[PDB]
């Protein structure tokens, strides 16, 4: 029904066709696989990385750690929203999280994307449109988005999984999880490579507690 979507699988080919359907007419970015979090595997990732996407199963331990990070970080997260503004939305619909993650990656990298087709989902009211609840509502309600998501999900088709997005913001590796109140702050970083290291370190901490990792890179 309207308020439960089919799950989108972590699959770069499916994701790349999807972002085309969302309105990227000639995408200058693409998703690729990240094969793991060792230095060896990270070296294989193209550079620069604009965003790291992760699908993972929640464990109570991981959820615990996140609660403590949220509680430790309220002040610094508020400061960062002002100092280095970024796009964050809540996820109001179950299983919308692959789309939220892709939205997070794209909308925090508009300068990289290429042309957005006039009239496309990415040109839509939510995309133009502050508060994560309000944006979240509009995304949850966009029937064009829901329909495109369904089609992408089906293309990939043949334990509480969550899909999230890591971006660099003001010298910090930031996790955008639409199922959390606030962005989560992880390691510090100074350049793009150290951001990838910081995202990988956050991921590796949960691996020890399977995972699908992708990266948004230039095409």
């Amino acid at each position: 029904g309207p308020a439960m979507w089919f799950p989108l699988e972590s699959n770069p080919q499916v994701m790349n066709r999807y972002i085309s359907t969302l309105g990227l007419t000639e995408a200058k970015v693409q998703f690729v696989d990240v094969y793991g979090v060792s230095d060896d595997l990270l070296e294989m990732v193209p550079s620069p990385v604009h965003a790291v996407l992760l699908v993972y199963p929640m464990c109570e331990a991981t959820d615990r750690r996140l609660a403590e990070q949220q509680a430790a970080q309220t002040a610094e997260v508020a400061a960062l929203r002002k100092s280095h503004p970024f796009f964050f939305t809540h996820q109001l619909v179950p299983n919308a999280c692959g789309t939220i993650a892709i939205a997070h990656a794209l909308m925090n990298n508009r300068d990289k994307l290429g042309e957005i087709a006039a009239g496309s989902i990415l040109d839509g009211p939510w995309a133009k449109a502050e508060d994560p609840q309000i944006i979240g509502k509009l995304i949850a309600e966009d029937t064009s988005l829901a329909s495109a998501h369904a089609a992408a999900a089906q293309e990939g088709a043949t334990i509480d999984l969550h899909f999230v997005c890591f971006i660099p913001v003001g010298g910090r590796c930031v996790e955008l999880d639409g199922r959390k109140e606030n962005p989560i702050l992880h390691g510090t970083c100074t350049d793009n490579r150290s951001f990838l290291t910081a995202a990988a370190a956050a991921i590796q901490e949960r691996v020890e507690l399977e995972f699908g990792i992708t990266a948004l890179v230039n095409k």
